[PDB]
């Protein structure tokens, strides 16, 4: 049923409200997914001016639903499972040595589009650390996302650690915790435990003088032979 969504390329909307220690933003994103590359592409834009933290630190917030799940594994792919009526989608993101994001967002089509709706609240940022001081680097590194079933709220749990390259050469970690629950009362893939395997490419669009990013990214799920 929700699989079925995802055998071509299907358009996506990005929609995220925020507010970073009262530092209030928007972004917008447009692009496109192929889950059977695990593919997307999408390019973000601040629609509210300059953007108050750094882009890299949004990745993970701006739908695992486009990850590339090997036919062995399709009954573990909760995501598309959950589709078309979609899914809640929850963190906390905890920067090591600072502050913390608390993001919630719906997943789900909107006719032929797939789109990704978030609120985003940031706290105890410090004023000079690598957030709020814009010390990141502008670009992105690969990584390990692993899930498992949480029956109860008939969904999943998700825990990974994202790592941010500051610019003196320094890491600053992000953990994150999460939880997705479906909106619809159909039944979903609970999965046995697995792991996403993440990279991403970060770019600029020359001709594009709006605070924005260009995202490349590639998922595929593993961990089950």
């Amino acid at each position: 049923k929700g699989e079925e969504l995802f055998t071509g390329v299907v358009p996506i909307l990005v929609e995220l409200d925020g507010d970073v220690n009262g530092h209030k933003f928007s972004v917008s994103g447009e692009g496109e997914g192929d889950a059977t590359y695990g593919k997307l592409t999408l390019k973000f834009i601040c629609t509210t001016g300059k953007l108050p933290v750094p882009w890299p630190t949004l990745v993970t917030t701006l739908v695992q639903c486009f990850s590339r799940y090997p036919d062995h594994m399709k009954q573990h792919d909760f995501f598309k499972s959950a589709m078309p009526e979609g899914y809640v989608q929850e963190r906390t993101i905890f920067f090591k040595d600072d502050g913390n994001y608390k993001t919630r967002a719906e997943v789900k089509f909107e006719g032929d589009t797939l789109v990704n709706r978030i609120e985003l609240k940031g706290i105890d940022f410090k004023e000079d650390g690598n957030i709020l001081g814009h010390k990141l680097e502008y670009n992105y590194n690969s990584h390990n996302v692993y899930i498992m079933a949480d029956k109860q709220k008939n969904g999943i749990k998700v825990n990974f650690k994202i790592r941010h390259n500051i610019e003196d050469g320094s890491v600053q970690l992000a953990d994150h915790y999460q939880q997705n629950t479906p909106i619809g009362d159909g039944p979903v893939l609970l999965p046995d435990n697995h792991y996403l395997s993440t990279q991403s490419a970060l770019s600029k669009d020359p001709n594009e003088k709006r605070d924005h990013m260009v995202l490349l990214e590639f998922v595929t799920a593993a961990g089950i032979t």
